[PDB]
């Protein structure tokens, strides 16, 4: 079969679509309008943009396809190196980085980060204790304080204080100005600003490694980890680069998809009042002490499936790209040569009707209820196979325990019923979604 293609624009081809604030969003009405596939040219370039359980199921074979850097990884490599989102799966160091990292990103090892990650959970829920009658809540705001603590603490055992600043630490600021002026590209004198905030970051990094080296020091982070650990396979440990290169791509990577999701779940369960009554029902039932233990936010298993539906509803970290590692066909009707490169569009995947049945933009947590009934590759928020996210237990235990706490302390209202908004960056948000909270006076 020959694959349908959206409006070109001249010698631009597609590449205009792209000249726009909301791409993921503009993206999936095409897939919409052309169906499981289509093709997506620019000058010099082509993929395709795949949205059916039935082809992404097939791109997702590893014997076919492999992790492709467009967009998301390698814009970002300016700032993370060869960290492992910015890597090929063909570099030495993603495969060493891969095999040290993946112990200390396990749910075991969430055991450890786990008091580090309830220290910065309290602040937030402190926070909203001390806010007067009459104020509110900036949900993405605060999400994205937490998150940015959360790593910097477990990764690094660094704080950043966010939520004793308005203007952002300032290493924060560079990172975020440095992602910004990544994902601008994407369509086109501040170039020397880039450098400036790359220096930022990369001084304040080799700085705390230096000082962590010179002072022997054996914390409960992922910086112990890396200076300790050697790669089975080549009996190697991660250079001191690298190592800067990773505690940078865990900020710049985990963050913002992270503090996106409890975003959007909390914008779920406040326009769901009855699945709010029921996640509230099990915070109160399970998180029976002062602060949650590790066990406990493993008990929440509401929690979990409405984290579960808000990722499939807006995956927050949205499209990864692929590459044909031999000729292949595609589906039984598509002729891909070697190195063609595909895209995986995962909100349209997330609604494939198919596979989730009709009521694709209900929200309803139930549907996780068995996730064994769930067909190979349907849900897919966190990437695929070995280039999957290795932080997925991270964050996966990081906003059941902070969506858990902020329904055990508090009782929420949409004041403004806001009507969502997606801003996009690297990742999806709720842009000004706000909320009142009552406390419930629960202490901690
Ligand atoms: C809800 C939050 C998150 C979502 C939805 C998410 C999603 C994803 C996705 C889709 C990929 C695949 C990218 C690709 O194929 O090009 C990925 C990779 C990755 N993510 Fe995440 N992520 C989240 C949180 C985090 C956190 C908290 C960390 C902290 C370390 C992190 C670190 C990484 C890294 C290092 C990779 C590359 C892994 C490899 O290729 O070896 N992510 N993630
Ligand atoms: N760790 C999440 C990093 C990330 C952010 C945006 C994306 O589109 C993606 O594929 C991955």
């Amino acid at each position: 079969k020959e694959m349908p293609q959206p409006k070109t624009f001249g010698e631009l081809k597609n590449l205009p679509l792209l000249n726009t604030d909301k791409p993921v969003q503009a993206l999936m009405k095409i897939a919409d309008e052309l169906g499981e596939i289509f093709k997506f040219e620019a000058p010099g370039r082509v993929t395709r943009y795949l949205s059916s359980q039935r082809l992404i199921k097939e791109a997702c074979d590893e014997s076919r396809f492999d992790k492709n850097l467009s967009q998301a990884p390698k814009f970002v490599r300016d700032l993370a190196g060869d960290g492992l989102f910015t890597s090929w799966t063909h570099e030495k160091n993603w495969k060493k980085a891969h095999n040290i990292l993946l112990p200390s990103f396990s749910q075991q090892a969430m055991k450890g980060y786990h008091a580090m990650m309830v220290d910065i959970a309290v602040q937030l829920v402190q926070k909203w204790e001390r806010l007067n009658a009459d104020e509110h809540i900036e949900v993405p705001e605060d999400m994205t304080r937490l998150t940015l603590d959360t790593i910097g603490l477990c990764g690094f055992n660094y704080r950043f204080n966010s939520f004793y600043r308005d203007q952002p630490h300032p290493f924060i600021t560079s990172m975020v100005r440095a992602l910004d002026e990544a994902m601008n590209k994407l369509r086109r004198e501040n170039k020397r600003q880039f450098q400036e905030d790359i220096k930022v970051m990369n001084d304040l990094v080799d700085k705390i490694i230096a000082d962590r080296k010179a002072s022997g020091e054996q914390s409960d982070d992922l910086l112990t980890h890396m200076l300790n650990g050697k790669d089975p396979e080549t009996g190697e440990p991660l250079d001191d680069e690298n190592i800067r290169y990773q505690i940078i791509t865990f900020l710049a990577a985990g963050h913002e998809a992270t503090s996106g999701l409890l975003s959007f779940a909390l914008y779920f369960l406040v326009k769901n009042p009855h699945e709010l009554q029921k996640a509230a029902e099990e915070a109160a039932r399970v998180l029976v002490d002062p602060v949650p233990s590790h066990k406990q936010v493993k008990q929440l298993k509401y929690v979990g499936m409405v984290l579960n539906e808000a990722l499939r509803l807006w995956p927050t970290a949205p499209a990864f790209s692929l590459y044909a590692k031999e000729d292949t066909v595609l589906g039984g009707e598509y002729p891909l040569e070697k190195g063609d490169e595909l895209m995986v569009l995962i909100p349209q995947l997330h609604r494939d009707k198919t596979v989730w049945g009709d009521d694709v933009e209900e929200f309803r947590p139930e549907r996780f209820e068995n996730p064994s009934a769930i067909p190979q590759h349907a849900f897919k928020p966190f990437g695929n196979g070995q280039r999957a996210c290795i932080g997925q237990q991270f964050a996966l235990h990081e906003a059941t325990l902070v969506l858990g706490m902020m329904l055990k302390h508090f009782d929420f209202e949409d004041h403004t019923n806001y009507e969502l908004d997606i801003k996009e960056t690297l990742t999806l948000k709720p842009e000004g979604f706000v909320v009142k909270a009552k406390s419930k006076k629960i202490p901690l």
